[PDB]
């Protein structure tokens, strides 16, 4: 691999030089012959002693380099203490400092995240002392209340105990901490969020009494130490919601739409120094298009374009009237207006992509690069009028990292 | 191995076997993906295997692989590479190769049309005047009084690199751009440099906002020469809006013929450095990129003014509102003037149908998601949710250096 790679911005002519890609670890999925850049996802199997030694050393070296203590006595002593741990116990425990550093860098390294200008302002909650699902519930409730902060949202992550043999995993079965239920009807229609029908049916099987509405917050389904998961209802006062109204169309409120304020991903795996944190829910704040374009206007989601177009009285007979595009904008205007009126942190796609360009440029200057997944970074509407559209990006995998993992109902051995 | 692609909206999975036939590089490695890089970075010995592969797939496509005609052509080509260091394609091979370079263009959402391509053989051309004549016939044929027809005109192949045929215009029809004294730019700012080369070569600019640039044509490595396309051959559409009567007052127009003339067509190891090809527009190419890119006509401000939109904060989405209206006007204008155009909903629809066709009859379809997804309203078009595999099949269209950086003037 060459030592310098150049990326160009085609709107501004700015050229940046990437050297950080020389630290890339795992595979992208691509080869010299095929690019998998648009592929979304390109047991008791755990790291062995021989696999763990170099992964820990690499991480510890990186941590001590970051604190300007590389080669120091504390660096060599930490390396020796970790090596002894992996020898006698075939794993090791991170220090609180290293845990915080690793989590912030997994975010910093997350190539699909447009919000990384905030990466160093992450509140890390250490929940490695948790033993039961009730305790996981307590930790998640605290996370939610802290991150929500009455609408002045703060980014946060709660980290449950790492994987040991793979048969004792901590898992949040929810894909996100706050989601709305989906219900398949006998006639084939769906009520609520069609994306969540499978998980909703799991919750119902596990004992959840479904209120069968359009916006029913799903219960938490929480697995501690490999045991069967347990259901808990998030106290509704901790779930901040925003009714969606429009600054011009008085009728928009009559659509009865709302959404929750806190985007909190809970199905990903956090890898730090070869250790695997299978339950690491993290939350930030929404970019408006995640709600106004994807949640509301995906055909397989709430799919409200038709109804909004009708109330806008648009010609829905020709696609070339762009009635869909026209209604999409008004929906996203309403979502941003509703969050701002209620003083709930949200960012529009223009501000967020401009901030990301400034972040990426800083990372190139200070760090030697910034891995970025153009397919995910560019917003799902108005792409070319945002600056990221015109920005060439390089995508590669740095560790610490957030990774996908199998859905736990596909792997869990029921007690 | 066999590679699978899923559509996340329909859950349709397709199976790709065609990728096993690629050989050119994508630009990526197992450790770095360059999928958003626009431009990632022959003797008798290099040439025959490339010729062999192309002839092999041609005779396979007409179902006479290993036939006597196939064997004789392989022999005829070898004897020709021996004695001339190159070879000439048969007419049937030229047409098949041009259609398949289009079929293989991973960045083109229009490929459902690939087999309906009119191929104009211009390999007997020797002068820039001859090139001008051929390009005029192309434009008239492809324009067809608004009922646009896909076409390509193929000039002589590269011989030594010193006698290249080149269309210096990046596209056959474009508007000039002029650097003003007061700093800003009149016309199309992407073309300021090319416009200045035309002026420097003697072109008398009208210094309007929509001045069709002259053709600048290079034959056989000679200095390029200027030619004015006769105006009755250049079809244009004044842009108006179905509801905003003030929209025509903006004074906007565009040309109907999109015609790429700066690319290189590779067929069986031969290089055609001048191969202008044309189709018809997708409306977003004009309404989003040409008019609303900050480095182009940059009219969002003005349109948002006349729409009276609140422009004091981005979260009003004033830019997004103005953008949709501009693209309504463009589609409405071309449709009213019966000039062929396709909106991004219909175009991406067709491309999904195309992909399914290609996976079934051919085992795959190389596609570049970064270029295929339209520059506006991405996720409400079906390609957004379609996984695509990108890989390089030959015959192909390739980028090449700009002629003004390589040409030694005479
Ligand atoms: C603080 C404000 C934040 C904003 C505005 C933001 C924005 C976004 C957006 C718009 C996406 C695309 C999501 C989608 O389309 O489903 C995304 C993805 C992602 N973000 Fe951020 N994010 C924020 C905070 C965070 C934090 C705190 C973390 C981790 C500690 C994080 C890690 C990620 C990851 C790993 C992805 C990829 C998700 C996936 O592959 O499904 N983000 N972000
Ligand atoms: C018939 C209607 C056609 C439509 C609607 C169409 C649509 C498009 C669009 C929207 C692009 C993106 C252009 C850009 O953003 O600059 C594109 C690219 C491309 N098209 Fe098609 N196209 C058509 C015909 C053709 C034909 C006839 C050929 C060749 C014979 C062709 C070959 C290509 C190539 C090579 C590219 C990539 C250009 C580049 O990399 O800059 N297309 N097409
Ligand atoms: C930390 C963070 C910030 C932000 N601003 N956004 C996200 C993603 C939030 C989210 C919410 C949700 F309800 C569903 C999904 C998803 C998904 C998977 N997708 C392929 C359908 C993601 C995370
Ligand atoms: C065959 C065809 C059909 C179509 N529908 N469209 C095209 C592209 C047309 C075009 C016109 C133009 F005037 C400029 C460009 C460009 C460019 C380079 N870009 C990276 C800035 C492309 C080609
Ligand atoms: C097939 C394609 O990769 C898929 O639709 C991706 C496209 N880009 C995306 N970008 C973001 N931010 N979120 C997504 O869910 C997707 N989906
Ligand atoms: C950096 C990025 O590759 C570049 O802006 C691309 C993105 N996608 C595109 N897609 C099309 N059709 N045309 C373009 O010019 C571009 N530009
Ligand atoms: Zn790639």
């Amino acid at each position: 691999c060459p030592r310098f790679l150049k990326v160009k911005n085609w709107e501004t002519e700015v050229v940046l030089t990437d050297t950080l890609h020389l630290k890339s670890t795992l595979e992208t999925g691509c080869t010299e012959y095929i690019c998998m850049g648009s592929i979304m996802h390109p047991p008791e199997d755990v790291a062995t002693k021989d696999q763990l030694f170099p992964l820990a050393k690499e991480f510890i070296d990186q941590y001590y380099s970051s604190i300007k203590r590389f080669g120091s006595k504390a660096h060599m002593e930490r390396l020796e203490e970790v090596n002894k741990e992996i020898d006698t116990t075939s794993t090791y425990q991170l220090k609180d400092t290293e845990l915080i550093y690793g989590a912030k860098h997994a975010w910093r390294n997350a190539s699909r995240c447009v919000g990384r200008i905030q990466w160093s302002k992450l509140q890390v909650f250490d929940a490695r002392d948790c033993t039961t699902a009730h305790g996981m519930f307590n930790y998640i409730c605290n996370h939610v209340k802290y991150a929500t902060n009455k609408g002045n949202l703060r980014s946060a992550i709660t980290i449950f105990p790492q994987r040991t043999d793979g048969k004792h995993d901590f898992r949040v079965w929810n894909s996100q901490l706050i989601r709305y239920a989906g219900y398949k009807q006998p006639d084939g229609s769906t009520l609520g969020d069609p994306a969540n029908v499978q998980f909703t049916e799991i919750c119902i099987q596990q004992g959840w009494k479904p209120p069968r509405g359009r916006f029913d917050v799903l219960p938490l389904l929480l697995q501690a130490n490999g045991n069967d998961p347990e259901l808990f209802q998030i106290p509704p006062e901790l779930v901040l919601e925003v009714p969606i109204r429009h600054p011009k169309f008085e009728w928009f409120k009559d659509l009865g739409l709302k959404w929750y304020g806190l985007p909190a991903v809970s199905n990903m795996l956090l890898e730090i120094g070869g250790l695997e944190f299978s339950a690491c829910p993290f939350s930030g704040w929404y970019m408006g298009t995640e709600i106004g374009v994807r949640d509301y206007c995906d055909n397989s989601r709430y799919n409200i374009l038709e109804e909004v177009a009708k109330k806008m009285n648009l010609d829905m007979r020709k696609t070339s009237s762009l009635w869909k595009d026209q209604a999409l904008v008004e929906i996203n205007i309403a979502v941003l207006y509703s969050f701002q009126s209620d003083k709930v942190t949200i960012v529009d796609h223009h501000s967020a992509t401009e901030s990301f360009i400034k972040h990426m440029e800083n990372e190139y200057r200070c760090r030697g690069g910034c891995p970025a997944d153009w397919v995910w970074i560019v917003p799902p509407m108005s792409g070319s009028i945002t600056p990221v559209f015109h920005q060439e990006m390089l995508n590669y995998r740095l560790t610490p990292s957030f990774e996908y993992q199998p859905d736990p109902w596909n792997t869990h051995v029921w007690k």
